[PDB]
């Protein structure tokens, strides 16, 4: 049961032996019986020689219920009966100690399962059944490691060690530990620290996040085995739980109590070494609120020694307790906890791969991993940098372990008529149809054998996927989250951002390939996907690339954020409500902004026309623009690394607000380009800080929307109200002649792409809906709106 | 209900039988003894042959207590005593199932109302009333599928499964279970996420809003059969659920208590399923306040996979936990959930449409399902795109079941008759009157007979109902919240308008056809019913529109909302002044506006005077305009496409106050109007953006009222002066002459057509106060306000 111990097998395989050796088509429990006693001197048959059932005395019975004669032995597998059997002895294995499953459980769930076959043939040999279940327990129900009574004692210790709590160096006494993969410079660290006789008090600060753990599994080993210094005498190595004192309690006065009760006992000091784990709960104390105020116990614990402990610590916890002090200042002293590095990462996960073979899809593909880490690191981007990885292994290792019994190589469908047989088959006998279900039934049946049968060619699908872990399948979890669903996104970018946005093309072949820069790596993990200024009038194409970013990127349209910065300047925004001061930067930084773009990770960040904000907005941005971090409320780090920004503005307006024609002029735009590649992008400097957009990736300049661009916005637009209005069964249609007619509107030096939409509104919406009810056209049929005067007519067409 | 088991009906006509066969002119308890053991083996009938008590036996009793000789059976329905019988067997089958009630419980049920002449017939024939009840209780059985008990494995599975809770297999292995219609593509997305070997956790995202479970028991079915990875073997599902740990425990502790223990349990991990309902509240991450941090046990448990769990939360929240960290990043990991498309909402509704054909309305028709969907998502609305339309769809489905009983031929008249017989019958019975209550009695009696003859006459008033439920059905009950009572709205619509507002009707027929477009179903579902900028001088028609609107539309005068963007100065803070300065854009956002429209969604929302507003309001409202969604106070997604947004504005004074007067033109009052629907349109674009009046859709001006306008909206003040006071018995009437004399204070350039209310107030509730005060008129008195001499003159009438 999940490749769990022969001796189970072992028992069966002799079922099906004598499945048709007798003459079952169905092995039935006799043989099962007959099974376990001819493995022999296993935990079941050794049980039954014990009881007195001889192989010979159980088949002497056996084939007098059935034995004869279905020699034929039609498909042999077993009879239901005989499937709990194996069933339960797995829950038997459970059950009696063997995390895999043999002999001593076959037995014992053969009892549980007495049934029929089986249970006759012993209670008619003279044996109670469960006089066997027993028997077979009483030679052996257990698997044992480590742990086994020999007697040992110590008298001090007794008290303190019961009450509470843990301890590390048990289960490795007992020993089913692993390392896992340290997480070493921690504990050397600790050792000076804690093998000190005032501060003997490490306190572990580092990134929790890496499993904390990893080193407790460090320290526990080391403190033990076997150069550890004399001040650290005959230490016993203790771990405390808060847990198990909150539960069955429900008032703090206990637990206060026994804290304190608890620190008494620790008075083997010099002797014991205590682990505190979460120690923040219970130091309190500081800011406007505490966490638990057992510190005043606590404190002069740590001094004494009688406590001398690890305090595995936060961020914020250090500040408030060298704050409190001295028996928590000169308790407490930090060092510096470690991780696996980036290609470390990798390997962490590859060693446990081969483990992930209960999983059976992983070890392998080097590759796999190596992405798994890499293609996470830069989008999603949600994570630290070893986490991720292991993640999308086993994901992947189970979508595409999917795909295996998804499609065969599509001889899934052999099963599908086994279906389709049954439901005819069944129902007309239920009707019957007597030999009108007969052959529905041979043909279901037929199908049903060879189902089996090719369930286990399906074997080739598992050589297929089971064990693969693919590029490809990391790239498509990492996808799942956000090779594979990533590279066609990449490959294809300016293509797939072009496909939602016309406007500036000039803008999102860059914009674009920008992504594909971070979005294939070789910058900075900590910093963004891209910061960016947007310049053009309003929405060129701009608001709207942002959107294709996040359709093209992430599969999902919007997943877009989108703040006005002219609404929080730091700037004008100053008394814009009230008549004094308060305000601007406080909402930003102080939630309201930040909390936004903490919701989706992978998001195209839109800034509003931050044309007339203040320097100062600039500087938030520049944290994302330089480490790719917001600091912002709860003191929580949002790590940008996912996120894209776009600020957009019209800052030397005047000077974006000169088109990028075509239709019009081909060379002015390229000198409209130059001049608002200066006039804008200094004063886009000037209101901004130069800094600002010497940190930002790359300024976009967009013009007003070209001459050009409008009739594919307008096609893309007409079109989609051309589908919008289908789905409910209504085909409309602007011909090329009335969507160029859309177009018209805005035409642009001083405006984007916006009023493309109203335009669309007007000449798609308001013109069908003004046709719709006056019966020019219909339900089901199709409406040409077409030109064919220079203004619109409304056709009919099939 | 009906469609019942035949068993119980094939005893009762046996009854019947005997019911005129023995003489009787009920169908007596003695008769239906008789028809139980003459249906010979129902479980009622088989158990009378055993305790000795054959038709024979009965019926030797039967003809002893009455039998003979009412041959001629007069009204021939039951005993009340068997209608007692009959009432209690069919909720004894509900209590022994049997939801179509037969005959087990009609024997039982027998007993139960053990009275009258049955109970004695087989006391007589020596079986105690229970010793026949008996009988056929253990004859019963009851009805039941997919359980008959023979034991399955387990053993670890003991402690772990109990708990807690909710087990989907179980209902799918008794094969209960409905689909429910998927809700396919998250399956598969789970199961990636799910069995793995980290980060076993899937989270379900999205609509909440679809029905969860209809995934749920998708999820389930696939679990079981058959595809997926053995990553996780054996394979058990197991609900946790809050609501049952919450219930019968008062305190946070022993919640926590339990918890803890259950997650210990747990430890069948690597081959159990956890689904975690709410996946959120015991996060209790993010944001400046959890819900319960019951996460802390939660993570390590997602984690190990021990608890690998399926979340089923909200959009944001999945994030709200990657935020806490490090076993949300190698525990929880999000897939995106599907609903049923508009069309396919339909079709599910469709699915269980015949099966409340239990209400016995629909069973079909098609075009209804379509209707109750289609009219629903632009007019209520009130509710996501699917949920409506079969709450419509069944509302109509009893509605239009009312009228069946109503129209008939109107059969109900003969109801009417047997009441007003009862009455002077029983009332002179009373005081007798024997013979002058008799012919009443008879009149009486000779009507219920016929009564309960075309009461089942009325059957056709289930070949009515029972499965019409048209489109003008649903129509109707989407109308009754809000095709037929909405295109009465929509046809008329300009006339309904009109009706209420004869102040600038060339406005009027305009908004008309623009509310009727989109409640036509010809706007994106995606977009408000109306936006508008309504320019014009002071309250032209403007405001009563408004008024108008929600008359028309949503069938109460005022269901219209109405805020004064004036008060949300933002840039025109100094220009107006007020009493409050700080909040404007906060205001509306982060509380008021929202919170009102929020009441009522189908509320014509009416902003006054737009213009002393900046540009940032009106990005709200383009947001409102474009999305039909407003992002507001408490994370809420309000749906504008009920309201009918109309946002007013004398932004271009100067031309709007220049009038447009029948009086002194009628082609300067044209160009008074082209004068302003220009000059005014540029002040709008001053004090609005191009850009906002781009996501408005039309922007209506209107003129200082011409002569003739006034005239008809006096004359309807007038009449409501004439209706407010005849109720309290007074009548009052301007002539037309005074009407019109009234009219004349609503003329000016700046005007519109409040002052009407002042010149009404003026000259009839004040005039006729001091009027009828003196003596000059009196009380039911008509009192005609007439002109006489281009002044109000009274004269008098009856």
């Amino acid at each position: 049961f999940g490749r769990f111990t022969e001796r189970a097998q072992k028992v069966l395989a002799l079922a099906q032996e004598e499945a048709l050796r007798l003459g079952h088509n169905n092995i039935g429990t006799e043989h099962i019986l007959l099974g376990l006693v001819r493995e022999g001197e296993g935990i079941a048959a050794k049980a039954l020689q014990a009881l007195g059932l001889g192989s010979e005395k159980i088949q002497k019975e056996v084939e007098s219920l059935i034995g004869r004669g279905q020699e034929m032995s039609q498909t042999i597998h077993y009879t239901p009966r005989a499937k709990k059997v194996i069933e339960l002895s797995m829950d038997e294995a459970r059950k009696l100690g063997h995390s895999y499953v043999g002999t001593e459980h076959i037995l014992l769930g053969l009892i549980r399962e007495g049934e029929g076959v089986a249970a006759r043939v012993l209670n008619n040999l003279g044996v109670s059944l469960n006089k066997a279940r027993q028997q077979v327990l009483q030679l052996l129900g257990s698997n044992e490691t480590g742990s086994s009574a020999a007697g040992t004692n110590s008298n001090a210790n007794t008290p303190t060690l019961d009450s509470l709590a843990r301890d590390l160096t048990a289960i490795a006494k007992e020993d089913s530990l692993d390392p896992v993969i340290g997480r070493s410079k921690e504990i050397q660290r600790v050792i000076e620290v804690l093998s000190r006789r005032t501060k003997n008090n490490p306190v572990l600060i580092g990134e929790p996040g890496v499993g904390k753990t990893a080193i407790a599994e460090g320290l526990a080993q080391q403190i033990i085995n076997n150069e550890v210094p004399e001040i650290l005498r005959d230490k016993r190595v203790m771990t405390l739980d808060m847990g198990t004192v909150v539960a069955g309690t429900k008032y703090r006065g206990e637990f206060e109590d026994r804290l304190k009760k608890v620190m008494d006992e620790i008075r083997q000091a010099g002797n014991i070494i205590l682990f505190i784990d979460e120690l923040h709960t219970l130091i309190g104390a500081g800011g406007a609120e505490g966490a638990i105020d057992a510190s005043n116990i606590l404190k002069p614990s740590l001094a004494r020694g009688e406590l001398q402990c690890i305090g595995a610590t936060t961020l914020d916890e250090y500040r408030k307790y060298i704050e409190k002090d001295a028996a928590l200042e000169r308790r407490f002293q930090p060092i510096q906890v470690d991780q696996p590095s980036v290609d470390e990462s990798i390997q962490i996960l590859q060693g446990l791969r081969d483990r992930y073979e209960a999983h059976h899809r992983v070890s392998i593909t080097d590759d796999a991993i190596e992405a798994a880490v890499k293609l996470s690191d830069r989008y999603i981007s949600d994570r630290f940098l070893p986490d991720k990885a292991i993640d999308l292994i086993d994901e992947a290792g189970s979508k595409v372990r999917l795909r295996s019994f998804t499609t065969p190589p599509n001889l899934k469908e052999l099963e599908q008529k086994l279906d389709e047989v049954r439901k005819e088959k069944d129902a007309a006998v239920q009707s019957q149809e007597f030999e009108k279900a007969a052959s529905l039934r041979d043909t279901e049946q037929r199908l049903r054998e060879q189902v089996e049968d090719t369930k286990k060619s399906w074997k080739e699908k598992q050589g297929q996927e089971n064990s693969e872990v693919t590029v490809d399948d990391i790239a498509m979890v990492v996808s799942s989250w956000t090779a594979q669903t990533e590279t066609d996104k990449l490959l294809n970018m300016e293509n797939i951002l072009h496909s939602r946005v016309i406007g500036q093309d000039e803008a999102v072949v860059a914009v674009a390939k920008a992504v594909r820069r971070a979005r294939a790596g070789l910058k900075d993990p900590k910093r963004p996907i891209g910061s960016f200024i947007f310049l053009g009038p309003t929405g060129v194409g701009k608001t709207e690339l942002a959107r294709a970013l996040a359709e093209s990127i992430f599969g999902d349209e919007e997943s877009m954020i989108r703040i006005d910065m002219s609404e929080y300047m730091e700037k004008h925004s100053t008394s814009r409500l009230v008549g004094s001061p308060p305000g601007y930067v406080g909402y930003d930084e102080g939630g309201q902004l930040t909390e936004k773009v903490r919701r989706k990770p992978y998001s195209v960040v839109l800034l509003d026309a931050i044309e007339k904000a203040h320097p100062d907005v600039f500087n938030i941005l520049l944290q994302v623009l330089e480490d790719g971090r917001l600091t912002d409320s709860k003191g929580r780090t949002v790590d940008f690394r996912n996120t894209i920004l776009i600020m957009t503005s019209n800052v030397g307006a005047s000077e974006l607000k000169r088109n990028k024609y075509v239709g019009f002029n081909v060379q002015d735009e390229t000198q409209n380009h130059k001049d608002m590649k200066d006039k804008v992008m200094g004063e886009l400097k000037r209101a901004f800080r130069p800094e600002f957009i010497n940190r930002i990736d790359e300024i976009i300049v967009f013009h007003s929307l070209e001459k050009k661009h409008l009739t594919e916005i307008v096609s893309l637009m007409s079109d989609q109200l051309t589908k919008r209005l289908k789905e409910q069964d209504l085909s409309i249609e602007l011909t090329d002649a009335a969507k160029a007619k859309v177009a018209e509107e805005g035409v642009d030096l001083e405006y984007g792409a916006r009023p493309l939409r109203r335009a669309i509104q007007k000449h798609v919406e308001d013109r069908l809906s003004e046709e719709l009810l006056r019966g020019n056209i219909h339900k089901g049929q199709h409406i040409v709106l077409d030109v064919e005067d220079g203004e619109f007519v409304v056709k009919t067409t099939a």
